[PDB]
């Protein structure tokens, strides 16, 4: 539940067994339970390092972590208020480094 949403956030805190972590993060996403994901900590502070860190060369993450973040923006109404205030140069950096 959320013991298992802080410690995605614990082993992310420290790339295949990353894109599993994310990949139940994903899961528990598309679910649509409640207001769930209310924490935003990933989703806007620890969601992106290992969005540009963990994905750098990567879409092993990259793809599933853009998703994520798009399913995110979606779910978490307060995901944009996260965004709105660097995000905005990584996206740039996924769509350069990936342009086939």
């Amino acid at each position: 539940d959320e013991e298992t949403l802080k410690k995605l956030i614990v082993r992310l805190n420290n790339g295949k067994q990353i894109e599993t972590l994310v990949q139940i993060l994903e899961d528990l996403l598309v679910f649509t339970y409640s207001e769930h994901a209310s924490k935003l900590f990933q989703g806007k502070n620890i969601h992106v390092p290992l969005l540009i860190v963990l994905d750098s060369y990567m879409a092993s993450v990259q793809q599933v972590g853009w998703s994520l973040l798009c399913k995110l923006i979606e779910v978490c109404p307060g995901t944009m208020q996260s965004l709105m205030g660097g995000v905005h140069q990584l996206i740039l950096k996924m769509l350069t480094v990936h342009n086939a």
